[PDB]
C-alpha cells in the first residue's frame, strides 16, 4: 500500500510525523499481514488555509488518508484498517478524530509495482518476498522500524 | 466527496481559491443532494512547470481536479456534475476550459471516512446526521459556507 | 492520462522533470496509441523525509508514479505499460529499480475530463481528435514533443 497522507505543512513534526507512518504502517501490518517495507507513507504538505469545508476555509488541523490498496481483502477487514487508522492517527498526532478522513481506493495487484517489481495478491506475500532477489530482499528488510 | 484541486503556486489568490472551493462544492451539493458540509475542497499547489502535457512543459493555468466519491451514483449524473465543475471552475478561478481537467473515482462507501465517521450510501444522508453525536452535528454545522 | 509523480524536492532537476515526464508520456504513447498531447505528467515535490517505507524516514530518492486512465485496456498491456515506466524513469532519472512505485487506477472515460471534453474510449483516439473544433485540435497539437 501507499498512503497519502495529507496535512497542514507544519502541523506534523518531524517525530509527529514518524509516529503518524508508524500508526498506519502497523495497523496494515496488524490487519492484513502485509511486510512492513510494503507499507509506504507519503506525507503531503500543504500551506494552511488549503483545505475547504463546505465552502469554508480551514486551518491547519485537517488530516486526509487516501490509502491506496491491492484488491482482494474484505469489507469488514477495510472498515476495521480504515477505523484504526481515525483511531491511531488521532493519538500519534494529537488531533480530534473529528479532524480525521480516511479513503480506500482499490486496484488489482497486477497494476501495482513496489521496489520495481509487481505485488503478490493479498495474503501471499511471503513466497513473493522469497522468490526475491539477495540484493532486493535486502534493500526492503533495512524499512523496517 | 474529497476534490483534489491540483494548481501552479500563487495562480489562485485566497478569494480565487474561495470561489474555486465554493464553486465545486455549490456544484456537488446541488446536483447529488449531499449535504454541504460534507464535500471537501483541497488545494496541491506546486511550483509552475511541474505540469508537463505531452512532455511540454506548462505555465501555471493547469488545474487537475481528482474527484473521489462513493460509489452508487449514474453516469449521467457524474457526467453533469464533472461539466459544471469545468464550466464553474472556469469562470471562479478566471481560466480558459481547455487548461481544466475533471477526473473522477469512486469507492465503496464502507472504506470511506469522513469527520472520523464511516460514510453512507448516497441515499441515506439525512438519517446518517441524525446517529451523530450533538457534537459532531454541531461541528460539520460550522462548516457550511454562510 | 493523468500520471501523479511524487518526488523528494529537489530531487529531479528542471532537466530530469523533464526527461521523466517525455520518458513517461512515450511509453503510455507507445503502448496505447492515445496521442501523446493527452498524457499529463504532473510532478508533486515534497521536502525529503515525508515518504516513509516501514516506518522508516527515507532520503529524496522514491518515486511513486500514480497513473489515472480510462478503464479498457487488458491487464496485459498494463503490466507492460508499468513495467515499461519503471525501466523507463529509471533511466530517464538515474535512479535504481528498487526506488521506484507504480500504481495504476482506471475509470470510466465519461467521468473522464481533458482540456474540457470527455475522454472517448481507449482506442477511438482518432475520431474524438477529428470531432474538436478547429481552436481545440490546435491547442492540443501544441502540447507535443
Amino acid at each position: 500500500p501507499v498512503y497519502m497522507v495529507y496535512v497542514s505543512q507544519d502541523r506534523l513534526t518531524p517525530s509527529a510525523k514518524h509516529a503518524v507512518a508508524k500508526a498506519i504502517t502497523d495497523a496494515h501490518r496488524g490487519l492484513t499481514g502485509a511486510q512492513h517495507f510494503l507499507a509506504q507513507v507519503n506525507f503531503q504538505e500543504q500551506p494552511a488555509g488549503n483545505v475547504f469545508l463546505g465552502g469554508v476555509q480551514q486551518g491547519g488541523d485537517t488530516i486526509f488518508v487516501h490509502g491506496l490498496h491491492r484488491e482482494g481483502r474484505s469489507a469488514d477487514l477495510k472498515g476495521q484498517l480504515a477505523q484504526r487508522i481515525v483511531d491511531d492517527v488521532s493519538v500519534a498526532a494529537e488531533i480530534d478524530r473529528k479532524h480525521i478522513w480516511v479513503y480506500f481506493g482499490e486496484m488489482p495487484a497486477q497494476q501495482m509495482v513496489e521496489y520495481g517489481r509487481f505485488l503478490p495478491q493479498p495474503g501471499h506475500e511471503g513466497e513473493w518476498f522469497d522468490n526475491l532477489s539477495s540484493d532486493e530482499r535486502a534493500f526492503m528488510e533495512t524499512n523496517v522500524d
